[PDB]
């Protein structure tokens, strides 16, 4: 699931707004019908916040751990 979890929201390139940054991403959209943010926050990023109107994602603190999981995905799907 982890190699498809990040895909579930960050891989929805269709997204209308996204604030990618050093260790901070964001995903302001209405495709929440069934999104796995609850997983994409502790598994894709390191803490996100949902605010009807926009969504914010933060891969700080345990950035290396989460990014390590990211590295695994491309290596698992290379």
């Amino acid at each position: 699931m982890a190699p498809a979890l990040v895909a579930a929201f960050g891989g929805k390139e269709n997204i209308t707004n996204l604030d990618a940054c050093i260790t901070r991403l964001r995903v302001s959209v209405a495709d929440v019908s069934k999104v796995d943010q609850a997983g994409l926050k502790k598994l894709g990023a390191a803490g996100v916040v949902v605010a009807g109107s926009g969504v914010q994602a933060i891969f700080g603190t345990k950035s290396d751990n989460l990014k390590t999981e990211m590295d695994e995905y491309i290596r698992n799907f290379g």
